[PDB]
């Protein structure tokens, strides 16, 4: 049985997201580090038993996969697909390796990131680094509770882990990342009731709007997708807030895990390109994506066996 | 099948709500049942990771027949009043049970508010108790309460319906009784005399030897063996409650079991007695003022309505 | 002079008990008053360092005359009923107040049990509320409640009797009112309209600017400048309480001040209005169902009798 | 088969008790063994949810034959003394092991008190150590200790007896050794020299790379592969202990494994060395003063007595 | 203003009590350590802020004082006085220095004890070392809540700290220590109600027995002492449980702080020698003192300025 | 009478440091914000009682003081003095207003910073923003415990608050800030013993090196200063780590409070210009100051009485 990485684990109060590209000639250094990442996680993490909750999920992009490995590839691994809507665009930006590092304290995340990057210096170029923090009662920078309808238990396993559809890569997952910045000035121009209509849930109490008042171009409406067989298509989101007050940067770092990119891409298409009933997701009128990358997060034993 | 959170541990706060369904309110109730898990997530997610909010929803026998057209769970029936020579276990109205737990009362109250907001005009409240942890898991009689609950696999076996009733697998049966205690009488006993009523040491919670443990002690009467030698177990999530001004010192009893027959066997022994015991001595200091039985279906049963 | 714990912060749990003294109950009460500090330590020491148990004991005007001869506190009088054009602040009976707080309800309940056990047959309960923290220090209207309470030296100056009444230095005066809210009406307002009722932003708790704050908003009416230009302040320890099944969503108001005149001035503005404001708009959603005044003596007063 | 809590994590407090069984003590011991799980619950339930009390009970080779008729676990034998050219792994008496862990020492102490109370007059104590967490999971040599323990499925595979000995499935083997350290000699080494003794970086706990890791380093010598190319793993629940007055700075070693052969292989490598290492350098600063081997049966084996 | 040592600080969950004698010729070593002890306490303690709560209170015995210092001695400092009752005895045992180390965790206590003893090695001989631990809800090994009637606030300051009566030593205090071992076998044979009559309070609830039921030879009656002024004489007790289950050692480590030894001495005299109304304190029928020592704990500035 | 700002408060797990300049014409907006900052601190902080521990200390620079206020100036207020050593330089950088925001959680800090900067938009220009985090057991990025010798209690009050020497500004303090970046690659090539000789304390245990082995150019030797009266000159440090792993930015944000800037300036002179026995503080061989500013932090009531 393949052991997954920690893709099913819960939100934490601190996170570091690091995205790098692999420099020409840096492949051997990267493969050696991949084989040791679990050992590094334990080395740091054991220090803060029992409440540290340190984990690291490592993802590899399509272009990078083909530079690192030979043989079969995961069935759905491709570069992030840029979505060029009439109004809003989802950009593709460079990224070969993702390290999604979580803990209950930032120091543990920082210590592990330090160890990883120490091993990679001179082999990679950093592309993005975000230090995420919990904001009040699991809110995002738009002031709404964010993560509520994540799947749990068996449903999460079924939504997130590769299975018999791609048996050589069972136990893996696909992660899509996008860094979003928000236009807080425009957002705060809206009444609370108008913001609720953009999201599709009540702001303070986080209760979903009734189907009779929920707009068709609300975020919740557009990201609710059912498959041809009537099943709900779900993803697991580990979004974190971030920002810088003096630069007026207020962001949401989006990261979504799913057993095939087709689920997450369907959601993104609905948001950016719209449906017969909605031109686009109204959340995008206040949110700009500035990065966009797709990664395969292999089963943990795949990494170990390097 | 995914169960509701019937296996989850005791918490520091709880709200127990029992309502009856008004004639005409059935549709509203089915709508609400389909959404209860949603509402739980809406409130609970706000307080990850330490909130530990849960809600277990149960449905009574008469309500079942009013709400659903298909098969009935095999063990589902009205609570059976037990008319003992001295003490009585009353059967009181209740169609729907919401057993709400969290580490803080606010989460319980917020969720209860949302549930009741959806049911207003469809149901009549019968009982509402706000329970609280009392020191080191003590009840209002001063004893640790819940010690011999089953855990892990033993709990699953004792609590969850399985292949004996396969269309309802993952469900469970809850019996509730609200008890009020006569604390004046109880406090007139010595500690040793109280230990003989319960069957355990008061301060340390160690079981009395079989040599010393009276036949009519509570632990003796609620220890039941099956014909296959094995102990019959239930999972109890009792909480204290009360009002000092009204001299109300209570234990809210709630017991979960894979069949009601187990919890009914224990109640029979308590109230009706055995060869060796007229009745459970705990009932000399405890009066049951409610009594209701519910089936708590698997979570996917409620979602699919 | 050692004050009672009138300056201590909000806690997550409280019990408020208000009783009247039966005729012939005086001596039993006096004996209890002399022991209440001892009882608080008896229970509270069990939960050091985090229990934070306290009990503040207050005595009403009529009761004062029944219990004690000699000097009366200068400001002590029965709560004054306020009969406004639309809203009324009722005066209800109460001779003794016990304001019990802790970080856990069990500690409060244990202490209340001890106190009432010592008073049984000498007093009659008038009110009992069990308050709980609601999210991030919110009240049942959904606003952060207590923000502008004074701290440090400013609190001491606002709350404790000093040289103006030297025999009773270190005392304070408490006004209590139990309020029930009309949540259905309140929830009919937009958040922006709610903010204009209160005078602060709802989610972020920032005060509205003076150019937008309505004259009949709550913050506007309860901001009162004294003879010297400075704000007259009180210390509020309001707690939410309620019952979902009875649709009872409440705020237990308790405010401490060095003279009742401050609190009474605020009440008059709220209920009777001013030239600028008909009445406090919070009262269009909030009904007072009790109203009592108490003097809370210095701790050494109680210890000596 | 329900295992005892041999797979559970390190805790901040522990008591290790080793005793021998006196003449005629067998019946008393068998009665205790049947009740030990009940005693754990008695104490443990008091400190839900965070007490994390557990007790693992082990029985030695000679004791097994005195207590039980019928089959013996395949791997149970007396601890094998190893007399190396420089260092010795001593064997000392021990019939019963109690490995008691919790998040607080009180819980461990209370359970140990109850156990020893039942055994008074039937057993002679041989060793008692009260262990405590030291900073960030450090040992008395200043190194993080426990990092490479197996977890999850790998831990089950490494620790629990399976189909190779089916009557005893769910059991495990525990080896204990009390080590005292020469802290003066240790503190005479540079940090970098200490890291070469252990095989990991001192502050950050990162393993030295293979190019730099000495062959007589502790991590090198206790890394063993079976013929399959499989890593042989044990689960260590080591705790620091000591007495400053007596200059007693210790490590209480306890390691669980599915067969004693794994742990014995490691001890042989440490004490007797390999082709490339005379002995483990950790032993130049560490002296074993006890050594015993126990079998820890499945929990239901004990309950069935 | 004299700065006291942490003699007013509350009970903690962990404690080490160390008593040593000063070997011949060890005086200079000890004086240097005394000047450094606050610095050692910060060196260890700062690592664990804000919740470590580490403190160390250093005391010096009467004989040791004369060996260490010339000039003024504190007025109340003398060797502990042996009390030879008809039945029970309070023994006097050697002790020149006391270290009363407290924290929320035993590691901090142990680390600081280690640094202290490492500096005193070869200059001192250990006489006693006890590792105390909190037992449930502030109970002692007899199962009673212990510490309830300790003074707080200004009442504690008045009771504990030397003031104008000995101005050269203002902000000091006096500590008496006794290690007690209990006969738990005998104690656990009593009914709870009989135990309550020994102590003077309710066992489970910790409420004081009323005057009309409390026995004259109960512990609470014998340790309640009114001064000339008709006011209560008070001490501050930081008693901790300790023991070893194999040796049947179940102990109370008594430590009591007071502004003058006369207060603690009066209490001990009542307990061990009794009154007109009581032969002795019934607690002593289940408790044997095996050490007894008296220390002065100077103001912190005294130690640093030597 | 005078209530200080929270300059005596302890270290917390999270901090934001914001330094801004006041734009031409920004003065009135700033004065209005200064009068409201306490109300904003309460608006956010009350939400998180009792464990949020939110505070904000507001400082004003020398040039800004004269732009903002008429009448008396604090006696010690002047621009930060650049120190140009032979090897190392302490740079002076622009800064009119300092907001030192601390809490147990970063969200509270970020929320309050957001409210302050929202009021100042168009009136100020940000110069520096640092989000500090606790690193293990109060360590800095050099791996040493940092803060140990801070004064406490009465000694802190005396070291930090202005008193009768400047009675109009009694209850204020002076803050010096410097953002340091560390050369961790160079630092990590030193043995632990060599690092200990740079700092002047044992790395793991934080015990001070004895006076025989402590190098005269060690950090602790150079920042140990006695006044003419023989007494130690003390400051209160609230230094926090910060960093970005991808940029290899590993920093110490230095902030030191004192009753007069002369104390802190003497320390800086010793560090940067050295003594007869030490060319400069060895810590500076691994640490570069990239900001340097001096602020007066007035009593709370001074800000309010605007
Ligand atoms: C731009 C920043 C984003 C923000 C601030 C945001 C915020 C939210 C919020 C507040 C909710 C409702 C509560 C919850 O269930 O989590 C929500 C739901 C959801 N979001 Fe987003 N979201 C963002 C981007 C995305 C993206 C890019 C996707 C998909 C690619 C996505 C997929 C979802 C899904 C599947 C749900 C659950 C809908 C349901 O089944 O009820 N979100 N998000
Ligand atoms: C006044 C109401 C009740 C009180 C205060 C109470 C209290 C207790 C206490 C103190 C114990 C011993 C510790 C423990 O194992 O939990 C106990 C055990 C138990 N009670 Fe009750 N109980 C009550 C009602 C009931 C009822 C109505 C039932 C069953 C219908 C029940 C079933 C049990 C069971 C099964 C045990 C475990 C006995 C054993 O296996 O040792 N109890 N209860
Ligand atoms: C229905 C009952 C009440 C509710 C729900 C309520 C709620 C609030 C809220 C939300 C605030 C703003 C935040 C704060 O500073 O605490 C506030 C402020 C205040 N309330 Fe009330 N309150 C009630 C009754 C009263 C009463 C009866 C009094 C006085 C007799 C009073 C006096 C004050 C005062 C003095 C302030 C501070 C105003 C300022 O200076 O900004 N409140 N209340
Ligand atoms: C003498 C006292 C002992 C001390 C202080 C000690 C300390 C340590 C330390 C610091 C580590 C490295 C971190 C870790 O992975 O836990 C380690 C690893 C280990 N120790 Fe020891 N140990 C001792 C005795 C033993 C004994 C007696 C055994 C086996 C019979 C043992 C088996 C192991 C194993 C298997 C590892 C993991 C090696 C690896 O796979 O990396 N240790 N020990
Ligand atoms: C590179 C920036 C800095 C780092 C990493 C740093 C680190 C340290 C460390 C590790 C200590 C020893 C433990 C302690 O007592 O806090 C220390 C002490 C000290 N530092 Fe620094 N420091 C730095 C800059 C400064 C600056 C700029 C000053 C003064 C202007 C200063 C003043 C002090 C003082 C007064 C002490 C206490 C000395 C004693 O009395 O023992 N430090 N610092």
């Amino acid at each position: 049985e393949p052991e997954p990485q920690m893709v099913l684990s819960p939100l934490t109060s601190a996170a570091i997201f690091l995205v790098v590209t692999i420099d020409s000639g840096g492949e051997d250094t990267v493969r050696d580090l991949l084989s040791d990442v679990a050992s590094l996680e334990r080395a740091v993490g054991f220090r803060a038993q029992p409440d540290g909750r340190l984990s690291c999920v490592t993802g590899i992009g399509s272009e990078a996969w083909d530079r690192l490995f030979s043989g079969a590839r995961p069935a759905g691994l491709h570069p992030f697909r840029e979505l060029d809507g009439p109004v809003h665009r989802a950009v593709a930006t460079p990224g070969d390796l993702l390290f999604h590092i979580r803990a209950s304290r930032l120091d543990l995340c920082f210590a592990l990131a330090t160890e990883i990057m120490g091993r990679l210096r001179g082999a990679v170029t950093p592309q993005d680094e975000v230090h995420g923090f919990k904001y009040f009662d699991e809110r995002d920078m738009l002031g709404f509770v964010d993560g509520t309808e994540n799947p749990t238990g068996a449903a999460a396993r079924r939504a997130v882990l590769v299975g018999a559809e791609d048996p050589a890569f069972a136990g893996g997952s696909y992660a899509v990342v996008q860094k979003y910045l928000h236009d807080i000035d425009a957002w705060e121009g809206l009444s609370v009731e108008a913001q609720e209509r953009v999201i599709g849930r009540r702001k303070m109490t986080d209760v979903e709007l009734s189907d009779d008042v929920k707009p068709a171009d609300s975020h919740v409406a557009l990201t609710s997708v059912t498959g041809p067989d009537g099943s709900d298509l779900e993803i697991l989101r580990d979004n974190m807030p971030f920002g810088s007050v003096g630069r007026e940067e207020f962001g949401t770092y989006f990261i979504g895990y799913a057993r095939t990119p087709e689920v997450t891409e369907t959601m993104l298409e609905r948001m950016f390109l719209g449906t017969a009933s909605a031109p686009h997701d109204r959340i995008l009128d206040f949110s700009t994506a500035v990065t966009g990358s797709l990664f395969f997060t292999p089963a943990a034993d795949f990494l170990e066996d390097l």
